[PDB]
């Protein structure tokens, strides 16, 4: 079971459902094996959780999860979006924890800036809508993707000629006001804007490095690099379950549009799945539980925001999605999380098929909510276990019930599972 | 020399360099050897022109060059943007021409939309900007693909239930208003647009299908399916000369984006490669030439708008931008396009190095602007020849300096030629 040494000289791990399932964990576990770690899309709106050898806690944003390995290489792809000021704080707070950040972080020179301008627009706009509620979350990601799209935004090569930066920044800074009134954009706001940057350009300076030239080149010298995804395909911009959904591609197509890579070299795709589903937010969820049985993955899978502290919404693992996600992705393998979150459940279902509101079966995911907010799943009840496995290391070792359970998955989803998560811990992972 | 029957299941064809390389004409050419065409990108702001048998002109926008082929499925995938009242107009034109366009067309659900809306919002930006100058494009291309990226655009899903579409429109009408003063939005102008794109999901209503499963399907069966890149890659929101792009990905990982195909499936990319550069508008130009070598280009090439007649700036073949493309993208072969228009030209000079504003030669195709537009160029002279080859068919019949071309470029791109256009007819083409 030598998954480690069968990946390609470019592998990547994706996120199959809604939300957090664990990707950084199995990065952390897999960086060691390869030169390069590379984040091809989204912010540091992110947060992906891994745990050292001494069990110490770490929460990245934008920085990969292979940060942790010395002989490993951190990339921030052009496809990214940079809050310089967030990111910095996120390399003091990895320094004054014994992690040194020198020398081990690229940062794209075509990746694009993310202003505290974009912070309080994507405030503003939800102030006036139809009052999205509670919860600081004014990562300002949809609007500075909006800059990009409107080719008016800037990029990280700006910050090397802070003489023209001035009038370049101004620019959406009078767009922004236009728009809405409250913000008055003064002059002398402007002026520090540029006198902060400044500064900020001297300390990045050593960490901007031509992204799709370095990572090209590294392939034709045959370093190994592991692509770490940012969110789940569900959320994708194009295929995720619009409007309802980030801004950024998360799906394999991104990792080439956000990196610079051929199609044609990306090898292995490891999609993680999630035992469960937890979509964070409102949106459409089919196997969402609101009854006790949700109650209890929430509490024992611990879905709740790591800064907000509000409960994730829970639901039985979607294959009808998964399988469509699957086919987007073409993931050679996948890596089923929070396994030993399920212990304790006499049944586990799992929803296969999707009925119209009168009776007639679906042959694809929908597009639209308007139909997908009205199905009726059709579950498959399998025979649960009491048995706390966080302790399990060996695939045999596990349950009959459990071992029957990612077999049925692997069985309709098409694509085997190699890893199994038992655990948050660098440890514990099982084999197949 | 089959190379018509030497592409895999998934084959695609994408431009290389700037503008306008002909990409059209070799999917019109490859089209009846595939079962499905589709686009990926883009809308109708692009514009293939191909020809049939009899010498009949076509201009297609948003419809593939495949469109002339009975056997051929052509398919709008959902990355594309479909502006209704032209994709109506640009199918009654077809009509006329004796191509029926019933069941030979799929409409992505997924496909967003662009409303007059868009194309008003459009100019007033550049009204108010530094002012951008005469032209009537009108493209509201950059503000759609903003409207998704902001997630409160339609999409063509939405035509279905018309019901909700009233509530989902008038939503970016206002948003429109609040910025520009140039736009008051009269609850009256809304109620046409709803009874309008009533109508008009009447009819278009038999071309939607789900883009997504329908393709994923199709290669499940083993169907061939060439890709229609929309525009060159060297205009790649990403990688394209930023600022001074389009707000899409013309590269090959937007086909997957755009399609929503595993970037393990895609086989052979063919590359347009004109014999020479012609960038269509303000931005960095390298081998630019404004000299009457570039005007001898212009002339036998046609370099005009074809709608505004305006001349596209020309120049050398880009060597360094080529190379670097052809990285980006993973290009198997290449397709020459425009040999027939160097005739004539005594010496044809070949952007191989990029040298510093110092004298310092840059590794790597440069990011930002600031960088690219202060380079030194450093040619290659080639003998050129006097003889008109419009009419040649096999590659041996080509003079020897002409070979002697293509092969500098296949040596100094690595990627080797099959396809070497002499004109604009479908049967201009030499197999190498
Ligand atoms: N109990 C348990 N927790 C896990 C497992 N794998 C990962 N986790 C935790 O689940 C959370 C996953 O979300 P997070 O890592 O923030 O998101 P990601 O970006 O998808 O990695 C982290 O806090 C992990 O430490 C597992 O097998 N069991
Ligand atoms: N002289 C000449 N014209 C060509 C050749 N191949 C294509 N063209 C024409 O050049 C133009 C290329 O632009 P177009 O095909 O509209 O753009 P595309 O979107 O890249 O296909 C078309 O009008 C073609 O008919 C060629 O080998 N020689």
């Amino acid at each position: 079971a030598d998954r480690v040494s069968s990946l390609s000289n470019v592998s990547g791990v994706l996120g199959s459902q809604w939300g957090d399932e664990g990707k950084g964990k199995l990065v952390d576990v897999l960086a060691p094996r390869f030169d390069i770690v590379a984040r091809c899309q989204g912010g540091a709106n992110a947060g992906h959780t891994i745990y050292n050898s001494e069990g110490k806690k770490f929460a990245l944003h934008l920085v990969p999860s292979g940060i942790l390995h010395e002989g490993t290489l951190c990339v921030v792809g052009n496809g990214a979006v940079i809050h310089v000021p967030g990111f910095f704080g996120e390399i003091d707070g990895l320094q004054s924890n014994g992690v040194s950040c020198d020398g081990r972080i690229l940062v794209s020179d075509r990746a694009h800036l993310l202003f505290d301008l974009h912070q309080t627009v994507d405030g503003l706009r939800e102030a006036e809508l139809a009052n999205s509620f509670i919860g600081t979350t004014k990562r300002g990601i949809g609007p500075c993707y909006s800059s990009k799209v409107t080719r008016n935004g800037l990029r990280v090569c700006d910050l090397r000629h802070m003489d023209t930066f001035g009038d370049k920044l101004d620019v959406l800074f009078e767009d922004a006001a236009a728009r809405f009134e409250g913000f008055k954009y003064s002059k002398g706001m402007l002026k520090e804007e540029v006198e902060r940057y400044k500064k900020f350009a001297e300390r990045l300076e050593p960490f901007i490095a031509d992204t799709v030239h370095v990572l090209n080149e590294s392939i034709r010298q045959k370093k190994k690099i592991l692509v770490e995804g940012g969110q789940a395909t569900m959320l994708d911009i194009d295929f995720g379950t619009y409007p309802f959904v980030t801004s950024s591609s998360p799906s394999a197509g991104g990792i080439c549009t956000g990196l610079g890579i051929a199609p044609r070299v990306i090898g292995d795709l490891i999609g993680v799945v999630k035992a469960y589903t937890t979509r964070v937010g409102s949106g459409p969820f089919p196997t969402e539980l609101l009854g006790e049985e949700g109650d209890v993955l929430r509490k024992a899978g611990m879905e709740f925001g790591t800064t907000t502290g509000r409960p994730r919404r829970c639901g039985w693992l979607d294959i009808v999605a998964l399988k469509y996600c699957c086919d987007i992705n073409g993931f050679s393998s996948l890596n089923l999380t929070k396994l030993d979150v399920l212990s304790g459940l006499p049944e586990i279902k799992l929803g296969v098929s999707y009925n119209q509101m009168d009776g007639e079966k679906l042959q694809s995911f929908p597009g639209d909510l308007d139909t997908l907010e009205q199905v009726q799943v059709n579950y498959e009840v399998l025979p649960g276990w009491d048995s706390d496995i966080s302790s399990v290391r060996s695939y045999s070792e596990l349950p009959q019930a459990a071992r029957r359970y990612v077999e049925r998955i692997e069985e309709l989803a098409g694509v085997p599972v190699h890893y199994i998560g038992v655990g948050p811990g660098r440890d514990a992972l099982i084999y197949k």
